[PDB]
């Protein structure tokens, strides 16, 4: 017989990611506000130390697919839960757009969001380069918010504990309010999740507040919520009962219910909970086009492959003619991802590999790399939680002319606000805000089919009743 | 900061359920044996310390609607994986049937059930009266079996960690070689797990074998097994990865994986894991037509009904008009079960206790009761675990003509083999072995028509693949 230490009995504070993180990830980011607005008013009361609404592909998918102004969402949501913790996820310097953007770009992105409700701002960077990270929590700060830091959890020779604690103390010293371990591949074993959490707070203090986000996609990490738990995590996220498991969350009220008797509990009202629950019940059944088909998927423990990822090269391999040849670009991945300093595998990052690794099975190692390669390794992203391979760094820099770079990338971004500012205001539709001006400095492509389709008022691309019904 | 004991570094058990209560459980019993016998090779080579392939609802399910003899299903899984310790589940004095038996048919049953190859025996009860189980695990003693006592675990005014500790010796003391602790609802929490588990291996010694089998439904249980294993239990069940979930279990990939560097770990093979996914994977689409529409529920938490249980007597409420009375049928249902002395509310006590409740609903108070329930309340079904109480007993008498009785209900009943056997005997396409015999005993009204269409083969109802593509 052994012991575990364990935290003192206490409250457990949770974050509700019905809003945002469930859709997206169960049903590709498309629903309609039409059919959140009705849970507003009980989610507001339900308990929950924030409320995740907007950020994340929420923005794209409004203006692309829902014809939706993501401002007015935002607005929305702050009047019908005006006693909740608005949340969002935020790309650091690339904010929620496709590239790193000058510092005043980010700086007026944060001031709006700010001003329009937004009250905690998950601050992450695909790469766990805390540079990248830095302005926009300066900016947080600034508009009087709190800023959440964020940790980005994955699995590899370079990532340890010790290096996670490193992580937390450079977030900690650029103002961080709190410190977030985002597992968006649901990689984070009970063990591990126990040990770095404890490390954390053994380091810096118990006051310091870490927020757990896992995704359920491998099914261990319920248990991995409770054993951070255990080693004192201050909020874990969790999705409503029927948006939840598989590549989305773990439930909410089962994190719940999971803890009586314990000494630990959470202060959510469960008549609240189910009011929600059933809300979101009948409306799912309108995106079935939308749904994935795997509940469960341990592969990744082995592969270090997500299956996001894996899929997606699948399609490149069949378009492509010789697909006989998955097992060798699986084999690849790994041998890319090294190259690229081991970073995470998460979007934009995973895509990024896994197409560099299909073109290396099929026209050779690293003779053809995708511009977006090419970047990553003379470090127009930022820096590798590793060093990146000389040999592949030169070979990029042969194919690209372009230097390599070890500084912060937006150093070098020149003032852009005056020419995002005239471009916009020559589309037919543009309100002449900066919320404008930012749509068309985050989506250039997609900012004048929205502006001149806005009007009609958003839409829905969920079954109708009636098609629903048809088709039984 | 406080402490908890846990149990010494070791390996973990794992029975695996995908052939029997997986498809029970997701896919209403109907996976047809075709289907199957290609993962045998892989689930016996994978190193689960026993495979649940019998029992339960698969027997019904063979004959009436795979047309499929369930004795020939047995003899298939024992030599296509003859390294494997073969379990099977028995409600004891019922065995696979509707009705207590007299003991020759019990002995019977289990003789030719260990002579086809069975190796471990689940024997259960529903009220949990070790009564009904003593004489099929002295039988599955006789045939040199390993006999496994189970416990059906309930959340009651009355049932208690003592309650528990109490039953588990008068099931060691009736010569169980192991412990089950069957949670069917999902209603095993983390604590109540950990301080049972705890409380049975303090109370009897480490050397007490305890297997804990637990659901997925309320989406709290797969940590309930950690802390069931930080406490010593020595199997946990679950069922591969692709058939697992929701009324289902906790995935057996999930399992394994989530206890790497906890000290803890299992003898599975990952590769052979692998591939049984996979194969059932690919072959569940076709079950569509069987599947559930429901990932998590823990309603059951506050109301006490199973989701299997609601729904069923809301079908009642419709096909009888009043559907409006839902919300005091459901008031109801507590003061049933209270009266029939809180049984477990598992098949079939929750269909019996749903079904009054139904009618006092309707019909007021007790006015009518089922046979069934009448049954329960005048002892022809055991005992309860509290007592019953006397108003409704009395009622039950006076309505059934029956004097209440308190005895173990098979002492009263007459020897019947010879009977069965003649009756059998003079149907068509009886082949005169004692499993048909036995088949004619436990479904009367079935092994007629089995009997004449056996000779056709066993067949299929799920979707062929063309009818597969068809739909999409
Ligand atoms: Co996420
Ligand atoms: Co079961």
């Amino acid at each position: 017989p052994r012991e575990i230490e364990v935290s003192e009995p206490r409250e457990v504070g949770i974050t509700e990611l019905v809003l945002r993180d469930a859709h997206q990830s169960l049903m590709a980011t498309r629903m309609a506000m039409e059919d959140m607005v009705g849970a507003c008013a009980d989610i507001d009361a339900a308990g929950y130390w924030s409320v995740e609404c907007w950020g994340g592909a929420t923005y794209d998918s409004c203006i692309r697919f829902l014809n939706e102004d993501p401002w007015e969402r935002l607005r929305t949501f702050r009047k019908l839960m005006p006693n909740s913790r608005l949340q969002m996820l935020l790309r650091g310097q690339n904010l929620l757009g496709y590239r790193h953007y000058n510092d005043e770009v980010v700086d007026r992105f944060v001031d709006k969001s700010a001003e329009n409700g937004m009250d905690v701002f998950r601050v992450f960077d695909a790469m766990n380069d805390p540079r990248n990270m830095a302005h926009a929590m300066a900016a947080v700060k600034k508009a009087g918010k709190h800023a959440q830091g964020t940790i980005c959890y994955t699995i590899s020779p370079v990532h340890t504990v010790e290096g996670y604690v490193k992580l937390a103390g450079q977030l900690l010293d650029m103002g961080a309010d709190s410190i977030a371990l985002k597992d968006m591949a649901a990689l984070l074993k009970p063990q591990p999740a126990y040990d770095i959490i404890k490390a954390i707070k053994d380091t810096y203090g118990q006051k310091t507040q870490i927020n757990l986000h896992c995704h359920s996609t491998t099914g261990v990490t319920e248990v991995s919520l409770m054993k951070a738990i255990e080693a004192g995590v201050d909020v874990v996220d969790t999705a409503i009962s029927s948006m939840s498991l598989g590549p989305g969350h773990n439930p909410t009220e089962s994190v719940a219910e999971m803890l009586e008797g314990t000494g630990y509990t959470t202060n959510l009202d469960y008549d609240r909970l189910h009011k929600i629950r059933d809300h979101f019940k009948a409306i799912r059944p309108k995106y079935k086009k939308f749904e994935s088909k795997t509940l469960v998927d341990t592969s990744i423990f082995k592969s270090q492959i997500p299956g996001g990822m894996l899929s997606n090269m699948e399609s490149q391999l069949r378009a492509q003619g010789a697909e006989d040849k998955m097992d060798e670009v699986m084999a690849e991945v790994p041998r890319v991802r090294k190259a690229a300093g081991f970073p995470p595998l998460v979007t934009p990052s995973s895509q990024i590999v896994g197409t560099q690794a299909v073109f290396n099975v099929m026209m050779g190692e690293y003779k053809r790399m995708t511009g977006e390669f090419a970047d990553i390794m003379l470090g127009y992203y930022g820096a590798s939680p590793a060093d990146r391979d000389p040999k592949v760094v030169k070979l990029a820099e042969e194919q690209s002319g372009k230097k390599p770079i070890t500084q912060r990338p937006a150093d070098l971004l020149p003032p852009e606000w005056e020419k995002q500012s005239k471009e916009a205001a020559t589309l037919k539709g543009f309100n002449g805000t900066d919320e404008d001006v930012l749509t068309y400095a985050l989506f250039p492509q997609v900012a004048p089919v929205f502006f001149e389709h806005r009007a009609e008022g958003p839409h829905s691309v969920a079954l109708t009743d009636a098609q629903l019904k048809a088709e039984a």
